[PDB]
């Protein structure tokens, strides 16, 4: 009760070559195999001899490279420490082999190993309607939680959804610091899921950007193809309007772009398509839910919690089992700091980390 620990031992670490580099981890982790071929960060599967479960370990090897990297590192760590939900990626551990700040460089993060992203799942499976309900249900259950903390994902796409062989899903990698990307081969899966608001910088937008992404993802799960596979920003917009209909005078007045308003008006007008014609052989409740998600007006789009109560998720929905997050204090965002300043704050977050209890 009033007994206190008067000191603490650092775990022993060991070193090894992985992905052509030096991974140096506590002897708590064993059998680290690379996963995902760079696609994620550097992420190795491993065995956590403490919790006795397979884990994933990610190495940030460029976190304090610049003021922009350094703040992003602190951001991602504060977010990941905060997220404590069944459908959101959070942390089993975070460590560094630095014995002090003067030695601090690499940060490693540890979470439960899932074994796939949703892209991989869709690639080897036509998913049944039941698998669609359950996967979409979990996306929405995670987003209800994230949104209740005033956080928005902003990307949300299948490569940001980790899934295991029990069809359990967690949301990874929020949309301001989210691996290495830009444009390397094709267009990759990067623009296809994005809300139009934010694609063309329309308003200050709201959280229902992520619901647009959910609709796009759900559409793909159902049909097996990308809903709006645009070739560039403008094409993507055309493909979107072809389905949802060109926005009306009132919705246009609600946006502050001079460019978008004038662009969209040169475009031949189109009425909303019949969604039962596009989403064939699907549960009609599935279709009705798409109609509430794939709306252009942010103010008229379904919320994460509103969608959870939609008759599509009757088997899974349970208002008592859809937790909300503690308030998340993002004060640090309004600071203009140097490197060795974001770096000490981050070092303070690593060493003050408290692991979840066993069980």
């Amino acid at each position: 009760s009033h007994m206190l620990e008067m000191s603490q031992e650092r775990p022993t670490f060991y070193r090894q070559e992985l992905n052509k580099t030096i991974w140096e981890v506590p002897e708590r982790y064993q059998n680290l195999s690379p996963v995902g071929s760079g696609a994620y960060g550097s992420v190795c599967a491993a065995f956590d001899t403490k919790t006795g479960l397979r884990v994933a370990v990610k190495k940030l090897s460029r976190p304090f490279q610049s003021i922009i990297h350094a703040k992003r590192t602190y951001r991602e760590l504060r977010l990941l420490k905060h997220m404590k939900h069944e459908n959101v990626i959070g942390l089993l551990d975070v460590f560094t082999p630095a014995r002090s700040l003067e030695e601090f460089n690499d940060v490693y993060l540890v979470t439960h190993l899932m074994g796939a992203d949703l892209n991989n799942i869709v690639k080897c499976q036509k998913l049944t309607d039941d698998h669609v309900q359950f996967l979409i249900y979990q996306i929405l259950r995670g987003l209800k939680y994230i949104h209740s903390a005033d956080i928005i994902h902003r990307d949300l796409k299948p490569s940001n959804l980790a899934v295991n062989e029990d069809c359990e899903l967690k949301i990874l990698d929020f949309g301001l610091a989210r691996h290495t990307d830009d444009e390397m081969t094709g267009y990759v899966a990067t623009r296809w899921y994005r809300a139009p608001e934010i694609m063309l910088n329309w308003m200050h937008y709201n959280q229902t950007v992520d619901i647009w992404s959910v609709g796009c993802i759900m559409a793909e799960l159902l049909t097996g193809r990308t809903l709006f596979p645009g070739t560039d920003h403008i094409d993507q917009l055309k493909l979107i309007l072809r389905l949802v209909g060109t926005p009306g005078a009132e919705l246009l007045k609600k946006i502050s772009s001079e460019s978008a308003r004038n662009y969209i008006q040169s475009l031949t007008q189109m009425p909303k398509m019949n969604f039962a014609n596009v989403f064939i052989g699907a549960n009609p409740l599935a279709v009705d839910l798409l109609e509430k998600m794939l709306v252009l007006d942010s103010d008229k789009r379904i919320t994460a919690a509103q969608a959870l109560a939609h008759a599509y998720f009757a088997q899974y929905h349970d208002p008592d089992d859809e937790p909300v997050a503690d308030p998340y204090d993002q004060s640090f965002e309004s600071r203009d700091l140097l490197i060795d300043e974001w770096k000490s704050l981050t070092y303070d977050e690593v060493i003050s980390f408290v692991p979840p209890p066993l069980d």
